[PDB]
C-alpha cells in the first residue's frame, strides 16, 4: 500500500484534464485552424486529448505544474492571433418552451476525461514508470486509484435523475412492481457479468485479494443492486427529502462505527467461517455507497433540467417560478436556483462541513470501510470539478459539439471497457512487465493507446452502437 500520498498532488495530477479542454476550446475560437476537417483536427485532438493524459500521469509526474502551463501559454497566443487577423436568445421563446431535458457539452466532456483516464490507469498500473505512491493502500490512507468507485457512482446517479425526472413527467404514476421490474431490467446487464467474473475466478484459481471485497463480493454486484434499494426507499422519500435520509444513514453508521471498538475488532479479525463472516467488507461499504449514489443523485437532480423550475434545489419539479415571481417570498426566491448558484452554494457548505469533520475526526478515511471522510472527500471534488467545467462553459458562451474523442468514448462506454481489460490481460500475458526499461513501456503504452482510439473512432463513425 505504501501509506499513499497526500490531497494537493491528486489536484495537480488531475487537473490536466480541465487545463486540455480550456486550451481546445481556445484554439477552436482561435480561427486560424482551416474550416475543413482533415487530419490536422485528429492530430491535433489525439495530441491533447491521450497523449497529455498519459504524460501527466507516468513521466512528468514529478513536475505537474510545469506541464500545465506548456500546454495552455502557446494556445492562449495562437488565440490572439486570430482576434487581430479579423478587423440569439429570447425570453419569449423561454416562456413559450415547455419543460424538456437537455443535453450538456461539459457532463459529456467530464464522463469522457473520467473513463479515459481509467482506461489509462488500468494499464499503467504494472508497469514500472507508473509512481508507487499512486497504487491502493491497503487499510488507511489516500491514493489516486480510491477516487476512481466514487466517481463511477456519482456519474450514475446523476445520469439516474435525469430517468426519476422523465417518470415524474408522465401523468399517470407508475407501479411499483413495474418500476421493480425496471430497475431488474436495467442490473441484469451487470449482475450476469458479475456471476460470469466469479466463474472465470473459480477456473483461474488466482491470487487472494480477500481484503478487497471479500471471498464472493465484487464491485458488479453493489452497482448492479443499489438501484432495487432506492426503489424500495423511495416510498419514505416522498414523504421526506432525499438528503436527510442520507445524512440520516450516514449518521446511523457512523454512530455505530465510532461509539465502541469492538465494531472495529471484529470487522478486522474476524475469522472466515460462515458466509456473513466472509463477506463482511462488501455489505458494511453498501451504506456508504448508497449514500454516495443519494447525494449524487440530488446533485443531478437541478443540473439535468434546461429551465428554471420551483424548489429544485432538493425538490423535483417542472413547475415555473415567473408567476410566483409576482409575491415572491424570501424561501421560494432563495431555493429555486439555476444550475451555477446551486453548485457553488453546495459546494460551499460541502468544503465547511468537511474541513470540521477532518479537523476533528479522530481516524483516517478508508476505502474498504467506505467511513464518513471519504464520502466527503469524494462529494467535495467532484462538485468543485463539475464547478470549473461549468463555469469554463459558461464564459466560452457556447449552448443549446466538444471533442471527436469525448463524444466516441462517451457513446460506448462499456463495450470500450470490457475492449481495455481483454487487451490488458493478453499484454500482460505477452511479456514480462517488471523486466522493461521505460522507453519500451512507453512505446507499448502508446501503441495500445493508439489502437483503442482507432478503434473507437471507427465505431462511432460508422453509426453502430453496441450495448452488452
Ligand atoms: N482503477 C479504477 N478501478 C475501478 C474504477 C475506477 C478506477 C480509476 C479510474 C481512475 C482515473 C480517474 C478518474 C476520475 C477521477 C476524478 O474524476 C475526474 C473528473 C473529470 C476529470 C478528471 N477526473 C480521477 C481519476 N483512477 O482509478
Amino acid at each position: 500500500g505504501l501509506n499513499g500520498g497526500s490531497i494537493t498532488e491528486i489536484n495537480a495530477v488531475t487537473s490536466i484534464a480541465l487545463v486540455t479542454y480550456i486550451s481546445w476550446n481556445l484554439l477552436k475560437n482561435s480561427n486560424l485552424m482551416p474550416p475543413g476537417i482533415s487530419s490536422v483536427q485528429y492530430i491535433i485532438d489525439f495530441a491533447l486529448n491521450w497523449v497529455a493524459l498519459l504524460l501527466s500521469i507516468t513521466i512528468y509526474a514529478s513536475e505537474p505544474y510545469l506541464l500545465n502551463t506548456l500546454i495552455l501559454l502557446p494556445c492562449l497566443l495562437a488565440f490572439i492571433y486570430g482576434k487581430f487577423t479579423s478587423s440569439i436568445y429570447n425570453k419569449k421563446k423561454m416562456i413559450t418552451q415547455r419543460f424538456q431535458l437537455e443535453k450538456k457539452p461539459y457532463i459529456t466532456a467530464y464522463r469522457g476525461g473520467m473513463l479515459i483516464l481509467t482506461a489509462i490507469a488500468i494499464l499503467a498500473v504494472d508497469f514500472p514508470i507508473f509512481p508507487r505512491r499512486f497504487a491502493k493502500v491497503e487499510t488507511w490512507g489516500t491514493s489516486l486509484m480510491d477516487l476512481g468507485v466514487g466517481s463511477f457512482v456519482f456519474s450514475n446517479g446523476i445520469v439516474s435523475s435525469r430517468a426519476l425526472l422523465k417518470n415524474l413527467s408522465l401523468k399517470s404514476k407508475p407501479s411499483f412492481l413495474k418500476n421493480a421490474f425496471n430497475a431488474l431490467k436495467s442490473g441484469g446487464t451487470l449482475l450476469f457479468l458479475g456471476l460470469l467474473r466469479l466463474f472465470f475466478v473459480k477456473n483461474l484459481e488466482y491470487q487472494e485479494h480477500v481484503t478487497e471485497y471479500g471471498v464472493h463480493w465484487n464491485f458488479f454486484i453493489t452497482l448492479s443492486l443499489l438501484p432495487l434499494v432506492l426503489t424500495f426507499i423511495d416510498p419514505v422519500t416522498r414523504m421526506v427529502p432525499r438528503c436527510s435520509i442520507a445524512i440520516f444513514i450516514s449518521c446511523i453508521y457512523e454512530w455505530l462505527l465510532l461509539k465502541d471498538d469492538r465494531t472495529l475488532n471484529f470487522l478486522i479479525l474476524a475469522d472466515r467461517n460462515c458466509f456473513f463472516s466472509a463477506n463482511r467488507e462488501g455489505i458494511f461499504s453498501f451504506l456508504g455507497y448508497c449514500s454516495i449514489f443519494l447525494w449524487g443523485q440530488n446533485t443531478g437532480f437541478y443540473l439535468l433540467g434546461n429551465k428554471p423550475t420551483l424548489n429544485n434545489l432538493y425538490k423535483p419539479s417542472t413547475q415555473d417560478v415567473v408567476a410566483a415571481s409576482k409575491k415572491s417570498s424570501t424561501w421560494d426566491y432563495w431555493t429555486s436556483v439555476t444550475p451555477l448558484s446551486g453548485l457553488c452554494i453546495w459546494s460551499t457548505i460541502f468544503l465547511v462541513i468537511s474541513q470540521l469533520v477532518f479537523q476533528y475526526h479522530p481516524y483516517s478515511v478508508s476505502r474498504r470501510f467506505a467511513n464518513l471522510p471519504y464520502t466527503l472527500w469524494v462529494i467535495t471534488y467532484n462538485l468543485l470539478f463539475l464547478t470549473g467545467y461549468c463555469l469554463t462553459d459558461k464564459i466560452f458562451g457556447n449552448s443549446s459539439k466538444v471533442a471527436e474523442c469525448l463524444e466516441s468514448i462517451n457513446s460506448n462506454g462499456l463495450f470500450l471497457f470490457l475492449l481495455a481489460n481483454v487487451s490488458t490481460g493478453l499484454v500482460n500475458m505477452s511479456m514480462v512487465t517488471i523486466d522493461s526499461s521505460p522507453l519500451k513501456s512507453f512505446l507499448v503504452l502508446l501503441a495500445y493507446c493508439s489502437f483503442i482510439a482507432v478503434i473507437s473512432v471507427f465505431l462511432y463513425r460508422k453509426r453502430i452502437f453496441i450495448k452488452l
